[PDB]
């Protein structure tokens, strides 16, 4: 099941993401 | 039934790739 | 009835190769 | 009725090989 | 009625190799 | 009323015959 | 009234003949 | 009434035989 | 009434006999 | 587990970082 | 789960930042 | 009673709906 | 009373639908 | 007491409607 | 008693059913 | 007894709709 | 015993339903 | 017993919605 | 037993619920 | 078993959603 | 084991959502 | 185990509580 | 370990009324 | 350590708190 | 007063329908 | 007062529904 | 006093509802 | 005032309802 | 008092309600 | 003021009404 | 101060009903 | 500040609200 | 903000409903 | 901002409701 | 964005309110 | 992006509204 | 992608809409 | 791929509304 | 295939419409 | 295969209906 | 078969129509 | 089989329309 | 068999209608 | 109002009257 | 917004001015 | 926006001043 | 956007003008 | 989009003078 | 797409030079 | 298809320019 | 497909240049 | 039946290329 | 059949010639 986890972090990770380049570029806004 | 909880660890690994391409492209944005 | 695991497993591996397939052209894209 | 279920899994047997097939082609597009 | 289900059994059978043939056509288009 | 029975186990096995003949002719195509 | 259900057997009967009669001759067809 | 009812059954069994009879000339064809 | 019901199984009982004479000449045919 | 951990830090991070750009263009304004 | 708490601190210090950003262009209005 | 003669016109206009289908049937030959 | 004559009536037009829809039978002929 | 004339004529007119109906049979002969 | 010639009506008029779909079959071939 | 004879009823409808059916198959060919 | 050639008449409807569907698929081609 | 013709009929329904459904597929493409 | 043919029929109404989501894709496409 | 096969459908429906969601999406862009 | 599907269709559906509510942010853009 | 794979359906469910409530963010701006 | 996943999930949830409250901020203005 | 992250939640919750009476502020003026 | 007065319309009403039930018995005679 | 004299027009057309049964009755004779 | 007028209208039409029943009676004769 | 005058119309008409009425019944006769 | 005629007014109402069942039986027959 | 000319008006149509109805009258005799 | 504003609002409506209900007495005179 | 305009508007209201009751009161006279 | 300015809209709607009122009085005389 | 925008939209149909309410008095006049 | 351009398209169709009314304010003069 | 040509096709019938309205109003002068 | 060439066709609509309203407007003058 | 072309012609139409437009204009001048 | 050769002659029929509007404009002027 | 041919009848009238349309136009000339 | 005969008939009628249309053609220039 | 033979003749009726056709066009040069 | 007949006429009256054709090309010639 | 009793006791009276009678035939029938 | 308050002061005083004209006229009636 | 109050508190003015008016001609009248 | 707002306050004074000018009127009147 | 709201407050602007200019020639009159 | 919303500008902001233009006329009429 | 955007675009500039040539050459008249 | 696409685009470009012609002419007018 | 869509791409190049030498020689005239 | 869609292409590539000749003279015109 520990895989199960693994993707969970890489969808947290992925999320993570896409908020930080969605603050950056209201940053540059 | 370990290979339905593999098949799910596949699936949430492409979702979470599809996150991460969409993230990227959308910093190039 | 495992028969019938095995065949969703299958599915579920078929659905994940078509997202992964999406996921890598949208990256091309 | 075990037969019922024999030809369940093989209607998803072929469902999941249709499903491959279109996803081997549209990797191919 | 055991009849009934070995006919639909049949019936199952059939449209499973309408199926698989379906498929494998499509494979080679 | 067994007979009706018959009669519909007759009817089904009729119509699967003509299901697996186009199959067949289908996978000749 | 068990004439009547007598005939409806028959009445199947003869559809289910008719029916396997044009499946075959699809098959040679 | 009982009358009626054989009449019933007289009617479904003669289109039951026109229906044998086109049957077999069907095959014959 | 009886009277008319046995009317109404004579028209039946002669509409079979028409019947079951075209179903035998078309046997012939 | 402590992956998880680690996601839901990024995530508290990029949160903190929109809300800190939202602060200073709000003191912009 | 420091990392947590370092978060934690980052999120209530931008949110005093916010609110003093408030609170000044309320004491200029 | 006025019921019961009703009946037996419905009757009488089922027949004759039987002999105007036959009469349909013989001139689609 | 009337109600019972106009019965009368409906059986008498119902028997002229069955003579007029031999008519036409003998007319296809 | 019209209405019991109104049905006697309706008796009328459907004997008429007989008569009619056999006219038209004898003529397509 | 009504309701058993009814019935019988019913039963009539199904058998014209039969016997116009079965027209309706010919004429389509 | 009524019910009876609807019930026939409804099952002689039923095998007239399996014939209207195959009519429609059969010109939609 | 109404029910149980009620529950005849279901299983020829269902029949029909099937025969129906084929022949939409047919005509769609 | 009538609660098994009953569930004999659903399945029947249920293999006519499959069709219908791959009829729609069809027409779709 | 009439439980379990319901589940199957259960079965068989899921799949079909795939293939039609699946023309709806396709459709939207 | 029955709630075995009960499961079994639950399965099918909720991958059924899947698919439906998806082509929700596919529309949406 | 029902209960172990049970939890995996609970899973299936839960991914559902997901993909659902990613399809209600991309129309809300 | 079940309560296991319960406890991620849950995990998952909370993720899409977080997208959907982002996407009512996106909305009301 | 159900109980950790659990109390993953409560922050997660929590998260998410975050991000709720904001959207309501962001419609008030 | 279940206790921990139950805390974790707690103080988010609270932060959640913060924000939405911080609305209802915004809103009453 | 008004009330009173449509009362006294009440009863010419009943009186009217009175009659013209009266009406109708000595039509049906 | 307006409603005095509306209840006064009832009466009126009240007496007028009186007349016009007694008509009814008159030509029903 | 209305209240008292009322309660006449509604004797009134009381006797008028048993004249009409009593009509209904003498039809069905 | 015009409610007056509306009212004082409907007098009128309901006179000429009256003398209608009155009218139909001497043209019965 | 006016409770007094309310009650005769329920007293015919059920006398006009055993003739209108009266009427039904003798319909039924 | 225009209410008041239209309720005259009426007023004069409902006289026009009554001399109407008078003619028909007259005529009838 | 909103507070009296409402209180007026209410005095104001509490004379509407004053109104309201001295229109309907002079309706039911 | 808000509450205040609120309050104006249900001043206003109530004053329509008078308004309008005096005109059902001109019109019920 | 977008309080103050709905706030206004009820304003504007109230006055609405006076002028409304008015011309229903205006109407009614 | 789109709330506001909404806001705006809400205070020029409250005008256009004033303005038509003006001309539905000037009609009345 | 699109909630935005939805925002305008209400702006003026609004306008296209207040418009229409006028003009129908100029008709009704 | 569908929904954003959406938006843009609402704006320019929202225009085509104004513009008819104002042909309206030029009509009526 | 045909959800985008349907919006281009709606764009394209609102567009003629636009001309046609003109057109409207230049024959009213 | 229907849907496709289907939308084509959808384009195709649209543009024809434009140029019919733009004819009804020239006509009007 | 029935499909896309229907699509095909939508398309034609579209160009044909583009065409006649060219046609109907050319005589306009 | 009918409706193969009838799809084919109508691409050539669609190319019909161009080569008229363009005969209408070099009328117009 | 007299379907597919038919459907001969409309292509070569088809031809015809465009035979003429370029006949129509010719004449005009 | 007439049905056949109308066909056939339909064939040459549109033939014949061809011929015609031809005709039109020769005369026309 | 007179309907034979009929369709045997119909077909040389169409062949007439082939050769009159072919003379009045000749004739144009 | 004691008149009113007395006239519909003697209503009453005169009802029951009538239909002694009519019972009275019928026992003589 | 005193200013508002003066209004409605003024509208009250407007319309007890109105009600005490209507009052002395009435008292003058 | 204070504005926007001081537009209402002349629109509130106005309506003022025409109900004085009206209701100073009133008391003229 | 305050020049939206300025633009109201600019459309609400002119309206009150209208209503002052109309008011001066109607007091001239 | 600025230009956008520019765009409509100079429609705004400009509606405010037509209704200006028509107030004073209101006026004028 | 931002030319289309600079197009969008464009329209609104010559409708508005047409508008002040009308409104300049007829400030001249 | 961005082509089609700007094409698009272009019509609308296109429309603009002749709105815009209108209204200098209406400011001229 | 996209060279259709690509002829759409041609076809909007000529369409455009044809109304900047006019557009030109017409302020050449 | 790419053939039939290249065929298409041509018809309407050709199009485009009449339009816009017709918009060519427009702009000469 | 595909020789009927070949000889489809032949036609509609000859037909884009001949445009394409009337384009290029009219173009020399």
């Amino acid at each position: 099941q520990a895989e199960i986890l693994e993707a969970d972090a890489r969808i947290l990770r992925a999320y993570a993401e896409i908020l930080k380049a969605h603050a950056e570029i209201l940053k540059a806004q």
